[PDB]
Order: C-alpha cells, then structure tokens, then sequence
C-alpha cells in the first residue's frame, strides 16, 4: 500500500484533467456559437433603420 | 387607392417593427445566457489550477 | 419602377421570415434552463475541489 | 485525518459530476446548427430590406 494508494488517487486526479480539458475545448465552442448572438443583436438594431427610413419613405407618399 | 394602398404598407411595417421588437428582447435574452457561459468557462480555469495543487499534494506525499 | 402590390408582397415575406427566426430563437433560448444547470453543477464541483484541497492541507493553529 | 479511500470517493463523485456537466454542454453544443441559420436567415432579411429601400427611392444620374 501508501505508494499504490497515491498512484491510484493521481490515476483519477489525470483522468479528471482531461475531462477539463474536453469541457474547455466544447465551452470554447459554445462562446463562438455566442459571438455570433452578438452579430444576430447587431443584425436587428441595423434592420430596424431600415425599416424607419422606408417608414418616412411611405408617410411622405 | 393611393392612400389606401400607403396605409396598408405601413401596416405591414409596423406589424414588423413589433416583430423585431420582440426578435431584440429574446435576443437580449439569449445574450445573458451568453454571459453565464462566460462564468463557466472561469469557473473550468479555477478547477484545473485545484486539480493541479491537489496533483502536487499526491505527488510528495 | 416598383408598385405598391409588389412591395407588399415583399415586406409580407420578410415578416414570415422573422416569424420563422422567432420561433428559432425561442427554442435556442429554451436551452438557459441547461445553461443555469451547467454553470451550479460546475460551480459544485470547484467548491467541492477546493474544499478537498483544504482538507488535505496540514494546518497548524494555536489558542 | 482524511483517508485516501475517503478522498478518491470524492474525486469519483465530481468524476462524475464532469461527465454529467459535459453531456449538457454537448447538449447545448448540438443548438448551434441552429444559431447558424439564425443569422444566416436574419442576415438575408438585413440584405433585402435595404435593397427594397433602394428600390423604392428615386436616383437620379447621368452618363
């Protein structure tokens, strides 16, 4: 015992640091699907514009 | 006509302008989801440094 | 140039389409409900990590 | 004192836990298909509008 026992306790500690290391590589990939949310805000406040200047178009005729 | 047909475009447009309205407060939404994600992706920085302290413990004892 | 049926038309096209991305972002964002859960399970598993750190840790302190 | 027995419970426990965590997070990964056409359809709603707007206005140019 006392050797195998930190070997087996290290055999868990490494298997969790790639867990983390998978858990990063997706969560990196949901703040880019998140980036884009923040293109789609960007999209709305433009069309908005758009929408208010052929509003003026169509109140004058 | 004329001002019939003016006034019925401008329906279309305000019926969109509510759309969009309702388009940027989901949105909105979506964005704080955003910033959660944010918070998790810290939280899995602060659990590999944990790990690695705990590594060091077992690894001298 | 354009007429006014034409315009219409349009217009009533792009308000099916934003209807069609509103129901698209409703479902994206029936997905916090995960979100949450992922950030408090997460947030579990650091406090508890830590606080093993802790408990390993000798500690000396007098009265 | 803590035992080893005690603590690679523990670490089995949040073992675990991570697992779960990452089963939601793909969960949430496999939404972005949809954030995607999102703004790709919200994109060309963007476009059109502004080509209508042009449409409808009177240019006027010379060669």
């Amino acid at each position: 015992q006392s050797v195998i026992s930190a070997n087996e306790i290290m055999d868990l500690l490494r298997g969790m640091d790639a867990r983390l290391q998978h858990l990063e590589q997706k969560v990196d990939k949901v703040l880019a699907q998140g980036s884009m949310v923040t293109q789609i805000k960007n999209e709305l406040s433009t069309v908005k514009t758009t929408l208010a200047t052929i509003e003026g178009m169509m109140a004058t005729v």
